[PDB]
């Protein structure tokens, strides 16, 4: 109506810790997420991974924390869980998985998923008798 | 067409919820009890069909606290906007203990993830 | 209508085009272009040799296919397809199964799903609310 502008993905840092995502190129699906603390993760083992910031999604989309795929191919790991929704204010942390037979070492500042605004509906629900 | 529709295929089933007006899934329930040993997987029948809003696919996604205590995982995970069938959740468990399902138990999410359906052209080459 | 079009082109004489199942199907059904032997708890990457160039306003997603899931215990890692990629699409896939995994070349191993999304610029603030 008055106002015409594009919506922002917001960020705070919760921390020094904490590193601003980045975007890799202008088409990149998602910005880096950085881990803000060292972890040691064990062979078949997981690890919730801080990044010591908190996030305002856009109107419209949930934030989904989703594989870097170099991690993925060379060292087996694997993002558990993922769904950051719309109304999330807390510290954002990435589920880790290692299904790799070495352990994996994640230090303070390096990247280890990317964050993609998902476009999605929020559609009201409705029983009925039987579909069609 | 613009609502999720949803119908119960036994007294077994419960309908699925969502906590907030702005959380990306409607979570999903078991119908039945499953054991599910250590390295093990099962699919976990919620005796519900679901017809999704046009423009999108029906993502079975992980609930957060189940993979980061129990190293719960969710595997396959796309129902089609076509799908009239049961929907079933495929669990992985990579935990060291074996993992819980009872009838009534919260052990995924329904998100209606939006789509293009695009028509395919194969090119020689692309730039 | 938009350039609601997904082009794709062969690398070499073993790709197989992407088909869909219906129409509604979320995704395009990909295929391994070689043979694999997967082995227990091992990972894979495979490829398709195809390159794929996405419509404007999304990102392909490499998903997995169901019955490979249910039955099988494959799963899919990685899997972003960024819009501007023009290079051959591979596919990770796990085997967490106890037994030995067979790829074939003409196998359908995974699905492309064309999620829409939004290219948002970042703000940092040093509080949510602040105006």
């Amino acid at each position: 109506h008055h106002h015409h502008h594009h919506m922002q993905l917001r960020f705070a840092r919760l921390s020094e810790h904490a590193t601003a995502p980045t975007r890799g190129s202008a088409r990149a699906a998602g910005y880096d997420l950085y881990s803000a603390y060292d972890y040691t993760i064990p062979p078949m083992e997981k690890a919730v991974v801080k990044t010591d910031i908190q996030i305002a999604l856009p109107s419209g989309c949930y934030g989904r924390v989703a594989p870097r795929s170099g991690l993925a191919a060379k060292h087996f790991i694997d993002v558990g869980a993922g769904v950051i929704d719309e109304d999330y204010r807390g510290n954002v942390g990435v589920v880790l998985f290692n299904f790799g037979k070495e352990k994996f070492e994640v230090k303070k500042g390096d990247r280890i998923a990317q964050l993609i605004c998902e476009r999605i509906f929020y559609p009201e629900i409705e029983e009925v008798q039987a579909l069609d």
